[PDB]
């Protein structure tokens, strides 16, 4: 089997991407944030505290003939941004663009933190990291991909995120028309539950490529590119007036600047992030100071190849017995 669904930026800055997902019978379509950095499929629901729902579409398990409460199961998750959610669990039928999993754990939110309530465009998350990170207790549950893997033509999914434009998640096949050149595959460590890999270096604009190992995770659920402070300083040094602001929480730059590209290494191959992809706009409405899309990972404990980096590539999440990651230019 295969599936294919279009993923769309939620706003003009590509702050996140939403993909329609059909849950239950008859189908209830929710727009979920596909997140290769987490492993819970959770949704706003008829059980979510009413004051914490503000425009999201909700899953109502009582209206689904295939929903069954997973008795005694609860979930609770916290994300890198200070955000949190928790609730109970149903199993139900879940489909993504033609690909159907029966008995998928659908985690129904009873509580969500402020940042989720305040984002009316995201109805929940669909985790695509390894199932070892799933938070359901006392019986950990499998991700949508884990449940679908055996039925797929090939045990893979691909992320083709667009810059200020729609893109595609495919399950079970590699669309060889979607990228240029070849796909370079690179080893993955699953020990932390992430798609964790090692970039071979970087370049700033047309500058010299620096060969240096950068361990990090491929995370479609993180907006920006978080890299070591030395690398980030080298990048912003090329932007007149750019500076790290402790008040704002990262590197800012004059909105009038034209940003250089940033290249990262995948084995001997190179992925080029155009400068425009690194502009996240005014720090507050009407400001002439703009927020940078490359930021230091110092206060994270891990480097994160988030959407800023991944959208510059066609990315293969290969879930074979020994998982690997593939990157192609596009």
């Amino acid at each position: 089997s295969t599936g294919s669904a279009t993923t769309t930026p939620i706003d003009s800055l590509d702050d996140a991407y939403i993909t329609p997902v059909q849950i239950g019978t008859p189908a209830q379509t929710l727009n979920l944030d596909f997140d290769t950095g987490s492993s819970d499929l959770w949704v706003f629901s008829s059980e979510t505290t009413a004051s914490e729902v503000d425009g999201q579409t909700i899953y109502t398990p009582s209206k689904s003939t295939t929903a069954k409460l997973l008795s005694g199961a609860t979930w609770s998750i916290s994300y890198g941004d200070g955000s949190s959610s928790s609730g109970d669990v149903y199993t139900d039928t879940v489909s993504v663009g033609g690909l159907t999993v029966t008995g998928q754990a659908v985690e129904s939110a009873k509580k969500v933190s402020s940042s989720f309530t305040e984002d009316s465009t995201i109805d929940g998350l669909l985790g695509l990291a390894f199932s070892t990170l799933n938070t359901v207790s006392p019986t950990q549950q499998k991700t949508f991909f884990d449940n679908a893997k055996a039925s797929l033509d090939s045990p893979v999914f691909t992320a083709d995120l667009g810059y200020h434009a729609p893109g595609t998640y495919n399950f079970g096949f590699i669309d060889t028309t979607a990228y240029t050149g070849s796909i370079t595959y690179t080893a993955v460590s699953t020990k932390q539950g992430f798609w964790e890999w090692t970039s071979t270096g970087y370049a700033v604009g047309s500058g010299t490529f620096k060969s240096t190992s950068i361990d990090g995770i491929a995370d479609t659920g993180t907006t920006l590119l978080y890299l070591p402070a030395t690398v980030v300083s080298a990048y912003w040094a090329q932007v007149s007036g750019a500076k790290s602001s402790s008040s704002v929480g990262g590197y800012v730059f004059p909105c009038s600047a034209t940003l250089p590209s940033f290249t990262f290494g995948v084995g001997s191959a190179r992925i080029v992030i155009p400068g425009d992809y690194i502009d996240f706009g005014p720090i507050s409405t009407g400001s002439s100071s703009c927020f940078g899309g490359i930021q230091s990972s110092a206060g994270i404990g891990i480097n994160i190849f988030g959407d800023v980096a991944l959208k510059a590539a066609f990315v293969v999440f290969n879930g074979a017995t020994t998982p690997t990651l593939g990157f192609a230019s596009k």
